[PDB]
């Protein structure tokens, strides 16, 4: 699985901030929009991308305050993360999008997807988020882990203070062992640690057992949404996975319209560092299809 990251660099101003991209591929057609989430950035989907560069542009965004993107002093909020990647899709003239969406930027990609239906031609998916109406429904193992990240005082000292995310969180849910020159690269943007924040702020914001209010009301009605959308769907999903189980693949599957399963195989969150062959060429395999 490669290590390196074969991109030349791309900044856009956004918001009297710099925000770096990928972009590569075509400009004569449809853009697929890779949206990262926590705690990582574009490196994400540095396996992914060259199987569809080759017929379709890539754009895979840094969002804000991550992965090679300015910092502003912000809290990091959902709303904040919204604003910036409106912006951003804006300030590149975007129009028509096909979404290839993980974590926070599942919520980000389907949140956008529901204000704007008519210009999101599909959306390929993994790991994405729903709500957890209670923590019972929390990946059993990880609940002790992310009601610490949301407690008072002590979720800051893990998360900002001891890096437990990036050196904790992030290898643990990939099955395969995650090399140092891998960890570096997602280490990188968070070598200060007050440069931390968003990745504090992220777990705080999850859906979980009814708070906050707001994320589980917006979580709910873009998945509302999506279950009465025709928008054709791609689900990646991985044994045993983490916030889509099996099952819960399996339940989607069903449900959701025009939707197309993939199973990865050995999978646990972040599915791309598992197995990012198949992830890409499924996503290049199913894109013509979308076109017309
Ligand atoms: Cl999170």
């Amino acid at each position: 699985i490669g290590t390196g990251f074969p991109f030349d660099p791309h900044y856009v101003e956004v918001l009297g901030e710099r925000m770096h991209y990928v972009d590569v591929g075509p400009r004569d057609g449809t853009p697929v929009l890779f949206l990262h989430g926590n705690p990582t950035s574009s490196y994400l989907w540095r396996n992914i991308i060259p199987h569809v560069a080759p017929s379709h542009r890539c754009i895979a965004p840094d969002l804000i305050g991550m992965g090679k993107s300015d910092k502003p002093d912000l809290d990091y909020f959902f709303d904040d993360h919204v604003r910036y990647l409106d912006a951003f899709i804006e300030a590149l003239g975007l129009e028509e999008v096909v979404l290839v969406i993980h974590d926070w930027g599942s919520a980000l990609g389907f949140h956008w997807a529901k204000r704007n239906p008519e210009r999101v031609k599909g959306i390929a998916c993994m790991e994405f988020i729903r709500p957890f109406p209670t923590w019972d429904e929390w990946p059993e193992f990880a609940r002790e882990t992310f009601q610490a990240f949301r407690t008072a005082d002590v979720g800051r000292e893990l998360i900002i203070d001891q890096n437990a995310f990036i050196e904790g969180a992030l290898p643990k849910y990939v099955v395969r062992p995650l090399t140092e020159v891998e960890m570096d690269h997602y280490r990188e943007p968070f070598l200060k640690p007050v440069d931390r924040e968003p990745l504090w702020r992220f777990p705080n914001e999850l859906p979980i057992a009814g708070e906050p209010a707001n994320i589980v009301a917006l979580v709910e009605a873009y998945m509302n949404w999506l279950h009465q959308s025709p928008v054709p769907k791609l689900l990646f999903w991985g044994t045993p996975g983490f916030i889509i189980p099996p099952a819960e693949a399996a339940r989607l599957a069903e449900s959701l319209p025009n939707c197309k399963t993939v199973d990865i195989g050995p999978g646990l969150h972040f599915l791309q560092e598992d197995n990012p062959d198949l992830i890409g060429s499924e996503i290049a395999r199913w894109l013509p299809a979308l076109h017309h």
